[PDB]
């Protein structure tokens, strides 16, 4: 009789860290990590020995300082993943670098290097989403990777022009935000308080998920950033929906059924034709929110990333 | 002396207006216009007969209404810039529609269209700059552009990322912006009063120029967009400056003689090999001023465009 197991009935819930105490604690069925969660569970005690193990297996691989932050630094994300695999029956999410982000080619050939890793771990590509930031480059290599049997999580989604452009890919899944576009309107706009259906977060993935049934599309509308309950419950329906232990915690202490929010009954329609590169980037610069917001997250993940080169340069 | 005529012994003075009123009290070197200065001097009433004119030709172009609002919006911006070039003795800058700014191949045509007109009124290529917002596609389009004898003001330029691509294009002439700089680190930080030496908007055009110089490049520094006379004044030694006529009268009314402030002294260096798309991309978008305002600016000047096709389309 609480929300999260309420919320189960419509969605499937994932858990959005990199602490494996919330995968036993939850049962999700598919977590996510990216940059910022890999460097927060690296200060996790525990999680010492996964590091000892990334600048061991780096220190095998080749010689060179340089190379070996970049291998210590992608073994230790994998190693978080292979970790929640052995605890969750679905997906791990893994992101791939995201200094990367406007360079297609280097991404296309990162995800690769990642998927080598799990898969000469005994992982199939079947539990297994390469994670991107959904630029234009970001959502060509996914385009690719999924045509080479990769599958891809879309992320930082923010525009109308990225879900399209999404969508039109083929990727496997999407991960449109909310709270950050919240934190946006609070920002720069007049309004400072909203109620749950108001919130521009829930309106743009719910926006999303219509624009995606209405014409068919089979890519996974997985809602990702979360400032408080009421959004997600707003969102009950949704493929699937991302959330941090803290909320996780919060449905789970809520007692109450909850109601589906978010379906699509009508007709199915004729698709477009695809979006072109000078259109996607016209539309997208249209979203004043969506601008900065991409640029940012991208950004703090590449910080993040800085920061962690940083803890394994410390340790070679 | 006054500071306007103190200023001009060290920088080219150019008017930033569509006003013939301007051109004749002021007597500047060159002039500016944009979509925002278009669509504010149509409204003059004594430029009916400029409307009318542009209305006129269009109907001989063409039957069709949606190609006459383009022609005649086309149409009405070279009116204008013929009448400010009878009027000062170098170049006039004519903007392209804002909304085909990630556009190369329309932007290239745009371009074209509006050469064309000028050089059929009798104008030569030497006096005009065809204005492009400086994203990736524009300054693609210019690079292609002065290969082929068209000469380009470079505009909406915020970023180090967008000068560095615009010298490397070869493009004429640079207007890389001071006063939105300054609106943004006030709206963005706790300081909302600078030193004229310190406001951001004169580091980015000092910065620019230092580089420009140090590296022997030929394109025309102007800064453009100003707040107040310091700003001007700290950037005195700039190979141009764009200035509204409210700041050219405060200029004109400022008693005392001013010392050049901006110069390059150095051994000058060899140049790096190109920034490519990707690097670009990266690095622009590092920048997070320069991503808000360098979209703003282009979706301000196509609504303008719109107001103008509006009034256009009431006419025929």
């Amino acid at each position: 009789t609480d929300k999260l197991t309420s919320l189960r009935q419509y969605t499937t819930v994932v858990a959005d860290t990199g602490d494996i105490a919330a995968m036993k604690l939850y049962q999700p069925q598919d977590a996510t990590t990216n940059p910022s969660l890999i460097l927060n569970a690296a200060q996790i005690p525990e999680y010492r020995k996964l590091i000892d193990d990334a600048v061991a297996w780096a220190k095998q691989q080749s010689n060179d300082r340089a190379q070996q932050i970049v291998d210590a630094t992608d073994k230790l994300a994998v190693n978080i993943g292979l970790e929640i695999l052995k605890l969750v029956p679905g997906r791990i999410s893994t992101e791939v670098d995201a200094r990367l982000s406007y360079d297609t080619e280097a991404s296309i050939a990162k995800a690769k290097r990642l998927i080598k890793l799990y898969n000469d771990a005994g992982i199939s590509n079947d539990r297994i989403l390469i994670k991107l930031a959904s630029t234009w480059q970001g959502i060509r290599a996914a385009e690719q990777l999924e045509k080479e049997g990769i599958n891809c999580n879309l992320t930082l989604l923010f525009s109308f022009a990225q879900a399209r452009a999404c969508a039109e890919a083929g990727v496997f899944l999407i991960s449109p935000y909310v709270g950050r576009i919240l934190d946006w309107y609070k920002a720069n706009t007049d309004k400072k308080e909203y109620a749950p259906a108001e919130d521009p977060g829930v309106v743009s993935v719910s926006e999303i998920y219509q624009y995606y049934k209405e014409h068919g599309y089979e890519t996974v509308v997985m809602g990702a950033s979360f400032r408080n309950i009421g959004e997600i419950l707003e969102l009950a329906g949704c493929d699937r929906l991302t959330i941090a232990p803290t909320l996780l915690k919060e449905l789970a202490e809520s007692e109450g059924a909850i109601e589906r929010k978010l379906s699509y009954t009508g007709e199915v329609k004729a698709r477009p034709a695809r979006i072109t590169e000078s259109e996607f980037l016209w539309q997208h610069n249209q979203d004043p929110m969506a601008v900065d917001k991409l640029a940012e997250g991208i950004r703090k993940f590449a910080i993040d990333q800085e920061k962690l080169e940083k803890m394994i340069g410390d340790l070679l």
